[PDB]
């Protein structure tokens, strides 16, 4: 029977991390998947998680299973960071939150759920956007349709495009949006934009479905929530998954959490059970290990006060980097204005290099980026910072 | 768009933990979920976890993405305690696994599998058997058909009805065999008639599907991978979701594997690439912890030793309730002889009391069990067996 199946292709992001760790070539750039390295070029586990992990190890007593929604606070902080501590959601209880392992299970557990107890049939996506975000609606039955977003003359968001493209989503469509650091442009819309945008939402009819996998890496945690919540001031029902991978630095413990809001504390109750019961076909309950972490850190104030300042750090070095990498791209003979990079938000920046280009500085220079021209400047660091501009520039 | 959705019923094993952990009675007894209590009626983490947990917290530099697959020595040692070390599917390297999220999620993956890559369209479940195969395999798209199994006349395995129902079992269907300690019945096939329906299976045209999350339980790691083993040895293709929630008392931390076998090295990893696209599409990565604590115990002789230790403890002291039960239910005045309950295996025994019973003795006496009369025994201790035999004896 096995024998009848056809190869599936490498994952064009994870299939990245096995051919960098397979050439033996010294002196290889790895610029491909999303992860937060430090200046050493090390992904490090957090202070305050570490700090939390101790806590958990010595007050711990039981590993009994958690219950299908995961832990309680976990919810509850989650939702205040989402929306605001006084926020009139939350008030009036027209949220409930499923704790997931990470964004990704968050996105499956709301197509599953979409899928099976909706009459949602259609999902727009962003063109370009993440990858997987196909794949995960598609596992679920749900047709994907893109929509437009970047400007690739003016390196902006082209946002005549990008409302015309949407022109034909349905009442009862789905539309995606990043709630922050678009992956991969690192182009948001700006709060006027945003605003725009729930307006046109409510009056078309659309379900919104907010992925919200950096909050805190673009300007602040609270700024960076600023679109949802306007989203969220004018409609009567909206998803929103979100991950603690990137934030927390807990990447492989899969922390995630899909936020499922209603008109009502009633009918969000309902539908609510009918997410819950996806989530038992599926994995049954989540891991605790990522979630109790996180959960401890909301919930203690000098942890949190610790967190925030390592968060801040992050964001800082990224900064620090983006500036860097246009200076070096100069100083090395680049002839191309890369300018633009100074203004796009989080972790990658769309480069604008093509796929052959791509394609060169890996076999070539060793230098691993997303054949969409995708480079993590989390990636860089002081140290290969030279190396890998005197590659990007060999190629232009 | 959420108006209309329908509530879901409890789930009929985790919805009764809703309601013990509500029920008000202080003598209240907890018979209804699969997890181990140790003699003072408590779910305590095993001393080997919280060794390999300390050794983690001092070790781990980083919570880097774990593979879509997962811990490679993990998979390794799932695959030596299934097939036992000098198996010739691990020599020829006929098999891959990957690590998952519990048991249930390995359940998943591998319905995703099959629905996505496959032909298969049917999937043969025991009756009766865990609640949540038929959700796992009807939210993948497969239909669910039930077998004879259980004699309850005679407290016995119907072979004769089981054989002849799974006549009815087209080729290239699935059907789904618990390894050992079978649930709810505790009712296993002896190696004879696992040789039978292995040759059974072989010719029939089946593609074995086992569920295996008690290993341990019924003899010891070896016997009870007699019957997957005979099949292993005559088939081709066959697949394994095991878990670690039991015999590692790792529930929360969602540890668990699903392991593809096929006829040769080629075929295999060309189906294993479907399957990590089914995983990438759902979770994308399985949680760190828990595989990570199993990995580190597995892969030191002194924590395996201490943990097969413990497991050898859990499987006794549940022996020692399964008599003491069955001598108690005599002694409080029993109506009736629970004597085949000393031949169940595993943690849970098939009562033989009805729904209006079972509602009885929890509405009445705060007693839960499962309304199939489902009682785990492995929750029983000597303090609470009196009480709980009282209990029973009151609604025969
Ligand atoms: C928009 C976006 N959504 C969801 C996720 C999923 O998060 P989690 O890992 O909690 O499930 C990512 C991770 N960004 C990826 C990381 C590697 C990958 O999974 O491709 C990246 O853009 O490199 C992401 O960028
Ligand atoms: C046959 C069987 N398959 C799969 C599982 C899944 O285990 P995991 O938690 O790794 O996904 C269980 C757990 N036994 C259940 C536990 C509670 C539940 O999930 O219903 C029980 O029968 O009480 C089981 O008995």
């Amino acid at each position: 029977m096995f024998e009848n199946i056809t190869a599936a292709p490498a994952d064009p992001i994870l299939g990245l991390a096995d051919l960098f760790r397979a050439d033996e070539r010294p002196g290889k750039i790895n610029l491909g998947i999303g992860v937060y390295k430090d200046e050493t070029g090390k992904t490090p586990v957090l202070t305050s998680v570490k700090k939390a992990e101790q806590y958990l190890l010595e007050n711990e007593t039981t590993k009994n299973y958690l219950g299908i929604d995961g832990i309680p606070e976990f919810g509850r902080c989650t939702q205040e960071l989402l929306f605001g501590k006084g926020s009139a959601l939350i008030n009036d209880k027209r949220a409930r939150t499923a704790q997931t392992p990470g964004g990704t299970g968050a996105l499956r557990v709301a197509a599953d759920f979409l899928a099976k107890n909706t009459s949602v049939k259609r999902v727009w996506v962003s063109n370009p956007s993440w990858p997987n975000h196909k794949s995960v609606f598609n596992s679920a039955g749900l047709e994907v349709r893109e929509y437009a977003y970047y400007d690739a003359e003016n390196h902006t968001l082209d946002f005549d495009a990008l409302i015309n493209s949407l022109n034909e989503a349905q009442a009862g469509d789905v539309v995606l949006f990043h709630g922050c650091c678009h992956n991969p442009t690192g182009i948001d819309p700006t709060l006027e934009q945003w605003q725009t945008l729930a307006q046109l939402s409510v009056e078309k009819g659309w379900l919104p479905l907010f992925d919200f996998a950096y909050q805190g890496f673009a300007r602040g945690l609270e700024e960076d929530a600023e679109g949802l919540r306007a989203f969220a001031a004018m409609h009567k029902e909206l998803i929103v998954a979100s991950s603690y991978s990137k934030n927390f630095g807990l990447y492989n413990e899969r922390v995630g959490a899909c936020t499922l809001v209603a008109a009502d504390s009633e009918t969000v109750d309902r539908a609510f059970s009918q997410m819950k019961a996806a989530i038992r076909a599926n994995y049954s309950n989540p891991p605790a290990h990522g979630a109790s972490v996180v959960a401890t850190i909301l919930s203690n104030d000098a942890l949190r006060a610790i967190w925030e300042q390592e968060l801040t750090d992050m964001r800082q070095r990224i900064q620090r980097m983006r500036q860097l990498f246009v200076n070096t791209l100069q100083e090395k003979g680049a002839n191309r204005d890369f300018s633009f990079i100074i203004k796009q938000n989080g972790m990658f920046s769309f480069s604008g290099l093509t796929k052959e280009q791509v394609l060169r500085l890996r076999e070539e220079f060793g230098v691993y980026a997303v054949a969409s021209g995708r480079v993590n400047v989390a990636g860089m660091t002081p140290d290969n910072m030279a190396p890998l501009c005197e590659a990007i520039v060999a190629v232009l």
